[PDB]
């Protein structure tokens, strides 16, 4: 399985074909108990990022407001409403609001049982580094630019 | 049994959570390209104004995100308007139907789905006479034949 950057154009997004902080909108934290996934929405200042990480469980994501760049292992993508990701297993992945003054939101969808994040360590970053985009846009505690 | 919900929204809020004829399909992430991993599909839909989905009900549920001009939606015994960004969950076994609503701009909407799903079930005239009680909903529905 590898990640899927799926940028939309005039409600078209790429690569398919046409045929004929946080708000938990659905799933076990808002009463549905039914869905095998749920269905959440983050909102992001701008400057601001999500935890770099990864594990098992996917993630499928919207941006519905603002600028995105999303680190997606050893790529650095920017993103705009309607664009949609597919963070693969076990990729590393860090959302940042890139915007002036818009926040970014996002939909997020994760499936309802799913495992623990995994945060990266020295040999992870210096592996990821390697890359001058990826060690640029990543923030941890221990890194920022230079 | 569980109710299905309409979140709607402004200004990126969406009320009910607190801050802390045919469809045209694009399968945006699922199991045909390749993405088995997830336990759900997401789809975009489109429908041509005055078009409308197929009036069905499914053991499994619905989310839906409006993303582009009206609908009105079926959901059993109501008809509830909807434009960008309104959420709606589709319980189990609710009776469904979504109308493009507006003159020229197509009605767009996020759909996500399980992937271990079953088959939808038409209305046949006894659920149709039923569900007819509400003058509303009988206005709403289109149907075949
Ligand atoms: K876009
Ligand atoms: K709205
Ligand atoms: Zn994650
Ligand atoms: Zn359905």
């Amino acid at each position: 399985e590898a990640s899927r950057v799926l940028r939309e154009r005039d409600y078209r997004w790429e690569g398919t074909e046409e045929e004929a902080r946080r708000q938990t909108l659905v799933g076990r934290p808002a009463g549905q108990e039914a869905p095998a996934f749920e269905t959440r929405y983050f909102e992001v200042e701008p400057g601001g990022y999500t935890t770099l990480e990864r594990h098992e469980h996917t993630h499928v994501v919207m941006v519905v407001r603002g600028h995105a760049e999303v680190v997606l292992d050893d790529r650095v993508e920017p993103l705009t409403p309607l664009d949609c990701v597919y963070i693969a297993p076990h990729a590393w992945h860090q959302i940042h609001a890139t915007g002036a003054n818009e926040p970014l939101g996002f939909l997020c969808i994760v499936d309802s049982d799913r495992d623990r994040p995994q945060r990266p360590d020295a040999d992870d970053l210096a592996r990821m580094c390697a890359d001058p985009a990826v060690a640029r846009r990543i923030r941890t505690e221990g890194h920022h630019h230079h």
